[PDB]
Formats: structure tokens, sequence, C-alpha cells
């Protein structure tokens, strides 16, 4: 099947890979039959660590998005192992870039996870899929988020325990969990709730258990600052930049 000039070559995720018969350019195609908001949000985005939005056309609705040859960051993680520290650090820098940007235009992704961090040919990281995204700052006014979403393992504690919560710390939490899985190749908990055994152990600082033992002490220190239950004591992105591991030379 094809749309306009573009031919849908293969299924990517629905999302197909589209190649132009004429220009031979490859793009990502989103086929939908909250979409309006996603299209609106995509237009507002212009960063090198965020998937490009080319435009949309209704028929089924069609979102035209940058194609990342690399695929998911998820594939680059090795189970129980993770990826080499220099690699994870670079990836984590590009994620901070993309997320800083969104935050500065009042946008929160709300679903950060390795499945939604795509890699281009140069292996540059792109924040992907704004179907769950929303505005948390408009006209210089911040709006707290009440709706629950994202993926349990990457979700912040306040979101399960609070009527309303700030958007930004939630994206920082998710970024920590993503850091953890890059360095450890496994996720700490099914969910951040106290009922879960793994979360409680972390709260008590039982670092000896997995996956913390697999992680070096510099990054582990950063994660001690990121996975802080108090959304208000949690470290901010501006502070993550000053983190020693973040600025440590690697490779
Ligand atoms: C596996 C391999 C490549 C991919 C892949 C490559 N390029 C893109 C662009 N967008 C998406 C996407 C997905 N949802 N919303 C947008 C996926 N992509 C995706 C999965």
């Amino acid at each position: 099947p094809f749309v306009e000039d573009w031919d849908l070559v293969q299924t990517l995720g629905e999302v197909q890979l589209a190649v132009n018969r004429v220009t031979e350019e490859a793009v990502a195609v989103k086929i939908v039959d909250n979409i309006k908001k996603e299209i609106c949000i995509n237009k507002m985005l212009n960063h090198e660590n965020v998937v490009k939005f080319y435009g949309h056309r209704r028929e089924i609705q069609y979102l035209f998005l940058e194609y990342c040859s690399g695929g998911e960051l998820f594939d680059r993680i090795e189970p129980d192992i993770g990826m080499p520290e220099p690699d994870a650090q670079r990836f984590f820098h590009q994620l901070m870039a993309g997320v800083v940007y969104l935050h500065g235009i009042g946008i929160t992704h709300r679903d950060i996870k390795p499945e939604n961090l795509l890699l281009d040919e140069r292996d540059n990281l792109k924040i992907s899929d704004f179907g769950l995204a929303t505005v948390f700052r408009y006209n210089n006014r911040e709006r707290l988020l009440n709706k629950m979403c994202g993926t349990l393992p990457y979700v912040a504690p306040e979101l399960l325990k609070r009527r309303e919560f700030h958007a930004e710390p939630v994206d920082v939490w998710s970024c920590g969990i993503v850091l953890t899985a890059m360095l450890a190749g496994e996720l700490p908990w099914d969910q951040p709730s106290d009922s879960c055994q793994e979360y409680s152990d972390w709260k008590e600082k039982k670092t000896y258990l997995n996956p913390w033992k697999k992680i070096d002490s510099a990054p582990l220190a950063l994660l001690h600052k990121i996975l802080v239950e108090n959304p208000s004591a949690r470290i901010t992105i501006p502070d993550i930049k000053k983190d020693r591991w973040y600025n440590k030379p690697l490779k």
C-alpha cells in the first residue's frame, strides 16, 4: 500500500516506513483511524534530539515523521548487562538536551523509555511519539498534571500517590530509570509503589542488590539524586548537568 508518492515498505511499530518513489527519501508514517493534540504539539517542535515532524494529511490520518535508521535505544541495551558506560553517557546527554528543550517550550513527553528513544544513522538519539504529550506551561503559567499515564517501571512515585503533581520531576524520574537500564540492562521495579519489594529496598539504600551493584559509584551517585521519592527534593536537570559523572570523561 502507498500514500501519495510514498510507498509503505515495511511495518516499524501503526507506523510504516515510507519511501518516496521520486526523491527516494525514507520517512516514518503514522496511520490513525487525542490525535489532534499530537499533530499540534509536533508542529511546535524543532530540536536535533526530537523526531522531526514533516506534516500530516487526512483521508485515516497520516503523520509524517523523521525515520531513524538505528531504531530503538531498547535494542542497544543488552539484557542483564546494559551498554558500555561511555555509550550510555552520550545517550543520556542527548536525552537531557531533548528533554530540556521540551521543558523550555512547556512540553512534557510523559512516556520516556528506551522504546521511545530512537536512533538515527549517526546514532543520534531522538525523543519519539508525542501521543501522550501535553502542555504543563502556557503563558508563563505552570499547570499541574492530574491524569495518570506512561509505563509503570519508568513512572514516578507521586503520580501513583497524588491528586496532582509537577510534570518536570516525573520526566527526570523516567530518565533515571532509563539511565539504570543502560548501565544495568535491567529494570529495578515493576512499579515505584511501597507495596513492591524492590522499591522499598532502594529506599533503604540496599545498593548491594541488583541492579545497583552492577553500576559504578559515580553514576550510582547521580541515580541516588534522581530516584528521590520527594518530587521536590529530587534533582533538577540544571543540577544533573553539574553532576560529576555527567561531566566525567569516558572511553
Ligand atoms: C523499530 C525500529 C525503528 C523504528 C523507527 C524508526 N524511525 C521511526 C520513527 N518513528 C517511530 C515511531 C514509533 N511510534 N511513533 C513514531 C518509529 N521509528 C521504530 C521501531
